[PDB]
């Protein structure tokens, strides 16, 4: 595999957003008590990735947790649509590799999230967030 960051150190997180709110929204299933809470996935190298909570509540909470993760601390604000892409990792606990559609004023295109929790910490947050060509 290409081998992007499957071995490294990860950044230091803070919180999510809350205030500042949005003109539109993707269209696809109805949080609970606001945010994105996150999943509990399994480990596997850089494709083992069924994803059993594929649902999309699941996939929705994590693709737009990773997304607002990163858009919150500076980034731009945009929306995700969907997931595309689902991998696992193992590192210090558990990271999930996944990618998903994001559109901003128009501009849709296809961006990856990697996100990591573990267990013996119970801790998880986003570490890195590419963007890709489209999907």
């Amino acid at each position: 595999m290409a081998d992007e960051q499957p071995k490294k150190p990860v950044p230091a997180a803070e919180e999510a957003p809350a205030a500042e709110a949005e003109a539109e929204e993707e269209e696809g299933l109805h949080l609970e008590d606001d945010q994105e809470p996150r999943e509990h996935p399994i480990m596997g190298g850089i494709y083992d990735a069924p994803l059993n909570n594929e649902n999309g509540f699941d996939k929705e909470d994590l693709a737009r947790f990773a997304v607002r993760e990163y858009n919150n601390k500076n980034n731009a604000l945009l929306e995700f649509v969907r997931v595309v892409k689902a991998k696992e990792q193992v590192v210090s606990g558990m990271m999930h590799y996944l990618t998903v559609e994001v559109n901003d004023a128009g501009k849709k295109k296809l961006y990856e999230a990697k996100v990591w929790e573990q267990v013996w910490m119970n801790f998880r947050q986003l570490q890195e967030f590419t963007y890709l060509g489209d999907a």
